């Protein structure tokens, strides 16, 4: 048994009462983050602990292979805190966990992803001050939870 059922009338919880928490399909918006270069053995739930560390997440849609059923190495997610997007992406881009680092860029409804030529400018500064640079705490958290799960060999859904 590996599922979450809330108790109707007994605690509404902070933000876990919803079974299937964080939408598995992320509605196309400008606060949609694209994470590329992530381990194929990490899916939405497992990557949540890395991404949600910076702010509250609303939806998480990993690119999953339809052939055999594993992560394709990329994911799309959106912060409910639309403001946190700019800070989180600035802190999470280049997130280096062990020997693998993720490329976190903006999907923006299939805009261009980081621009890379005109469409990726006007942001070369004014990031220091608002970004909480605790990627150390996020790293430790993520890597220890990844180890806790055993690299997709268990669960960390402690919802009781």
């Amino acid at each position: 048994a590996m599922d979450y059922q809330p108790l109707p009338g007994m605690s509404e919880n902070p933000s876990v009462y919803v079974p299937g928490v964080v939408s598995t399909v992320v509605p196309d918006s400008a606060h949609k983050l694209f994470i590329g270069g992530l381990p194929n053995y990490l899916n939405d739930d497992q990557v949540k602990e890395l991404l949600t560390s910076f702010g509250p997440l609303k939806a998480f849609n990993l690119v999953k292979d339809s052939a055999t059923g594993l992560s394709k190495g990329y994911a799309f997610c959106e912060y409910v805190d639309i403001n946190v997007t700019d800070q989180a992406i600035a802190g999470l881009n280049g997130m280096q966990l062990g020997d693998k680092k993720l490329l976190v860029q903006r999907a923006s409804v299939g805009a261009k992803n980081a621009g890379s030529g005109g469409s990726g400018s006007s942001g070369s500064g004014g990031s220091g001050g608002g970004v909480n640079d605790a990627f150390k705490d996020a790293l430790q958290r993520a890597r220890q939870i990844a180890a806790k799960i055993g690299g997709d060999a268990g669960t960390s859904l402690n919802s009781n």
